[PDB]
């Protein structure tokens, strides 16, 4: 059982300049709560993007997907394909390249939509596009303690 989890702007941006272009504490809490105790699978660029005090992600088996040989990723397992990463509950935590690999294998997507305007730029990482084979249920728009508006969506494959 494979799930994808990501946070996107309304425009579909998930990443810019090797990072995430907003801060939303409620999303980090949501991400930690859903992934804790489970394997998390990430692309090598997303491993690099984790703040050092949170890398590897504590309380979870971290798996890093790379085409490199002998990659040093302390505290993580390093695999050469998504299939190697997947051999109870496994969460694919990004980025865009690894989402694209994982989406055909997933039965579940947990999406945070963040109501910031961020027109997609050339090298932005973008969220996967979900068609009508996915059934979504959405929370209401919520206002964070910091004033940002956001909404949680849960998708299951029909
Ligand atoms: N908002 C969110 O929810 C969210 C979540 C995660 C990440 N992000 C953001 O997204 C960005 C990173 O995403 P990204 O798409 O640039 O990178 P990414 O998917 O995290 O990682 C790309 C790397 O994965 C490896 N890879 C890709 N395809 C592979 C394959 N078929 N077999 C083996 N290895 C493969 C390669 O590693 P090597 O180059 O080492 O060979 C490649 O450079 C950052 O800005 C990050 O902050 C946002
Ligand atoms: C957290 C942003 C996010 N959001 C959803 N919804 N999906 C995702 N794929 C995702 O990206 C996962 C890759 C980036 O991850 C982190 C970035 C900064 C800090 C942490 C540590 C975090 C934890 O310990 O989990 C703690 F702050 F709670 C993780
Ligand atoms: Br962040
Ligand atoms: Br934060």
């Amino acid at each position: 059982s494979v799930g994808l989890i990501w946070a996107q702007s309304t425009s579909g941006v998930i990443g810019r300049d090797g990072g995430i272009p907003w801060r939303l504490p409620e999303d980090l809490a949501h991400f930690k709560r859903l992934t804790m105790g489970h394997t998390v699978v990430m692309g090598r660029r997303t491993w690099d993007s984790l703040p050092a005090a949170h890398r590897p992600l504590p309380g979870r088996r971290n798996v890093v997907v790379t085409r490199q040989t002998g990659l040093v990723a302390h505290g993580a397992q390093v695999v050469g394909s998504l299939e190697q990463a997947l051999s109870a509950e496994t969460w694919v935590i990004g980025g865009a390249q690894i989402y694209a690999l994982a989406l055909p294998l997933a039965n579940r997507c947990e999406v945070t939509e963040v109501d910031v305007d961020l027109p997609p730029e050339d090298e932005d990482a973008l969220a996967p596009v979900l068609d009508q084979t996915w059934a979504g249920t959405s929370g209401e728009w919520l206002v964070s303690r910091s004033g940002l508006r956001y909404r949680m969506h849960s998708y299951r494959r029909l």
